């Protein structure tokens, strides 16, 4: 192998690969990046049986094609320290030479045959995502997922052209339903579970104009510059639809940002808050605070709510905050039944259709008293 | 007690006090700040045997004077979540109420009598510092740190304050001149602990005073008084270590040298410098088998060398010695490759401090 490349492109490509390397054992091939020059491109790839990324960059020149490997951290450490000029990369037997002008590096390669093979799939399901809504869905739901519940659910119904995205731990549950989606599939209904680990990586890599394919065991995401894959978590996600209350007794439209501030404020002294809703006021009190410690605040509700009898509700503070951080609206709807039954946080006008973005609703279990 | 205060002012004061609290045990007074309203001021104080800080802010209203205590962390957590509005602080039993419009809080106070008294000194030495040179010296020497502190040695005769830090493999020092030292002995030496040095960097820039009996340092500006205990006796004479003369002295590019070193130190802790008439060459030294990093830069202004001077140097030490300099060039003063060498500013013989560093080389 012998080529010259741009430093900015090489660097950028290297930063994204870092997260796919087991960097601690530098004597394992799991710490190395796989290189290959075909035609006027350098392909860079880091992977294991479980997750992977393949990228490419273009060459200024390409005297000689071939394969190689290199420690990912070192290679990035060296490249990030260089000037903004061409880097000559060039194999010397079992070593990779890097060169830029007066600077000269040699690094040992491993056997490129040991590098795990980058899988190809026969998709059962495939979509083209040409807007931010899916990654918007991932980003807003991720916080509820603890690393089958250890992942995000993507549920495809071809019949109805809907993709459902759902996360949960024991205590809360966020979902969204992306309607009007061009689902190409070999069944009418199929469910993939992406690990949290992969979810996070997807957020760093993709936004819109990518394809998502799966064969029911691996997912492969792809755009012009990248191909990423992950193993799926085998199993059955619980039926989320079963858990949702059928109807809600009460439905309150409230100030997102006033509620965040008042919650953050009480939660300075507690993990849980007592919410009191009245006609024209909301009251927040610290709940599980120590003997002798107390926080209280309130906000005016100018457009009166429909109650006579004042509604009280114990909530976990962080959950409630995170449910409000998943909404794009200035106001939110709180839907409840009994103070000890689950309640729901969702956007103002959540039934309305959105082009660019996902609308996440969160169902939460309250705290007693 | 009972008062109102500006939120920003209070927040600011609480932030500086955080470092003087043991926060892990909320049930100990060490997690608390001492409060006191006298006149139109609120005094806040966090201290122990070892170190302490006392601050004040002005009150917007006063009403009842007295004293109190409060958990510092919880106080800062509460305050930083309020509007910019004025805040009422009012005792109420053995509890402090905090109030801002619709928001109100209560926190338990402890007995203000268990709080250690803030010490006063009969000063053996004292100086007024109306320029940033001292803190500049402190920031520059801190990275290299009896020898667990920074030395301040006052020579009343010569009107000089020497600041010295070392870890046995390198030594950094400055001698600050033309300093109006007031003391009652001839040559006094205070050793400040690292913890104290760090806190000082956060509090003081210029227009403060520094005073010490031979046991505590107290430092004081318009908003604050800080103290720390000194480290007890016998800082080695750094002057004993300095070479008398140096064989070679080379003026060299600081930034070219940093880059070339960072770059080589990607594969090792140590580097082989080679100097020639018109080039400097850098090579990773203790890199693992078959890893290699070389680079070089041109020296347009020829160095006085017949044949190549080789010197093994510790990459991070050499970097921090260059980071401690304020000039675009630096001077490297050398004897034999096996004996210590000196890094200092170009035009070091002369607002700021100029720190020189002496380092032990690496063999082969
Ligand atoms: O997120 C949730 N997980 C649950 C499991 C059982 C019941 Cl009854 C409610 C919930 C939630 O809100």
């Amino acid at each position: 192998m012998k080529i010259s490349v741009s430093k900015n492109d090489l660097e950028n490509a290297l930063r994204y690969l870092q997260a796919f390397l087991d960097k601690k054992d530098a004597s394992s091939i799991a710490s190395h990046i796989h290189l290959e020059v075909i035609k006027e491109k350098l392909f860079l790839k880091a992977s294991d049986s479980d997750i992977g990324l393949k990228s490419y960059i273009f060459t200024q020149s390409s005297d000689k094609e071939g394969v190689g490997t290199i420690n990912g951290k070192k290679f990035l450490d060296i490249i990030s320290c260089l000037k903004d000029s061409n880097i000559i990369l060039e194999t010397k037997d079992d070593s990779l030479a890097i060169k830029q002008n007066k600077s000269s590096f040699k690094l040992p390669m491993f056997d490129a045959d040991e590098f795990p093979e980058f899988p190809v799939i026969d998709p059962k399901v495939s979509i083209e995502v040409n807007a931010p809504f899916l990654v918007d869905a991932f980003k807003k739901i991720a916080p509820v997922i603890e690393q089958e519940l250890a992942g995000i659910l993507m549920q495809f119904d071809q019949k109805h052209q809907t993709l459902s995205v759902v996360g949960t731990d024991t205590k809360r549950l966020s979902y969204t339903q992306l309607e009007k989606i061009s689902i190409h599939s070999t069944e009418e209904d199929i469910s993939c579970i992406l690990p949290k680990r992969a979810l996070l990586e997807i957020l760093k890599l993709f936004y819109e104009n990518f394809s998502f394919k799966s064969d029911g065991m691996l997912a492969v995401i792809e755009n012009e510059m990248h191909t990423f894959f992950t193993k799926l978590i085998d199993g059955n996600y619980p039926d989320y639809q079963k858990i949702l209350p059928k109807e809600y007794i009460s439905s309150f439209t409230l100030g997102k940002e006033e509620f965040k501030e008042s919650i953050k404020l009480c939660s300075s002294l507690s993990s849980t808050i007592k919410l009191t809703l009245e006609k024209n006021n909301a009251l927040f009190e610290s709940l599980d605070s120590e003997h002798s410690e107390t926080a209280k605040t309130s906000v005016e509700i100018e457009k009166g709510l429909d109650i006579e009898k004042a509604f009280h509700l114990g909530v976990n503070a962080k959950f409630f905050l995170e449910a409000l951080n998943a909404l794009g609206t200035t106001q939110f709807v709180l839907r409840c039944n009994e103070p000890s039954s689950p309640f729901l946080i969702q956007e103002s006008l959540d039934e309305k259709q959105s082009h660019l973005n996902a609308k996440i609703s969160t169902l939460m279990m309250p705290i007693t008293l």
